[PDB]
């Protein structure tokens, strides 16, 4: 996991919970004296551990933290990485484009990266089929990050995911449903 991950975390508890407890996670958490450089691999195992920490301190489902993480990464990412985003004029683009040409780019970006594969296919309607695959099984963590991507062009979503790898299936459905966005008029 890159470092660049861990220091949106950052970002997110050091603004909700406050840094004191930030250095509580990390010391816990993490060898000492630990520095998450942006572009460096990390293991997996000191995030999860870090944000499950936070979703019991909060009292929350482990994935709705996931999820809301998700959805602050993708500000994060997109204010780090402004040159990849632009690429797209709107949600659906940009949706049909994070397998080709975001994290292709994150490939030249940084070393050796850790990602899923996805694809999208747009369905009539308005509606994508976005299946997502990986051993890590972060599908809420791309449902943040797709609600996080709404809200960077001021579109609107909702979004079913009735096949899970949490419910056995070797890959998960996230079926998108553009509710509104700045070209979507009566219908
Ligand atoms: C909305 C769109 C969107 C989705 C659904 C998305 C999905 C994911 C998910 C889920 C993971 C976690 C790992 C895994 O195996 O599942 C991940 C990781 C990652 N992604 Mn992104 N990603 C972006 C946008 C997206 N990414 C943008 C924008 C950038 C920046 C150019 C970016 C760059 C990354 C980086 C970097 C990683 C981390 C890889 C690693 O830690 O080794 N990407
Ligand atoms: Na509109
Ligand atoms: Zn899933």
């Amino acid at each position: 996991m890159k470092g660049i991950i861990f220091n949106v975390l950052e970002d997110m508890v050091v603004a909700q919970c406050g840094m004191s407890v930030w250095n509580e996670l990390l010391e816990k958490h993490a060898p000492k004296d630990r520095v998450y450089v942006s572009a460096k691999s990390y293991a997996e195992s000191e995030l999860f551990s870090i944000v499950q920490d936070v979703a019991q301190r909060l009292n929350m489902p482990i994935q709705d933290v996931v999820k809301a993480f998700g959805q602050f990464l993708f500000n994060g990412l997109a204010s780090r990485h402004t040159d990849v985003v632009d690429k797209f004029d709107d949600f659906t683009s940009l949706v049909m484009g994070i397998h080709d040409v975001i994290h292709l780019e994150v490939n030249k970006l940084y070393h050796e990266p850790s990602l899923p594969h996805i694809n999208g296919q747009l369905l009539p309607n308005n509606q994508i089929a976005l299946r997502y695959s990986s051993p890590r099984r972060l599908c809420f963590c791309a449902e943040g990050l797709l609600f996080g991507a709404a809200q960077h062009f001021a579109a609107a979503i909702q979004i079913s995911h009735d096949t899970c790898m949490h419910t056995g299936a070797d890959h998960c459905m996230l079926i998108i449903e553009l509710q509104n966005d700045e070209n979507l008029y009566f219908q």
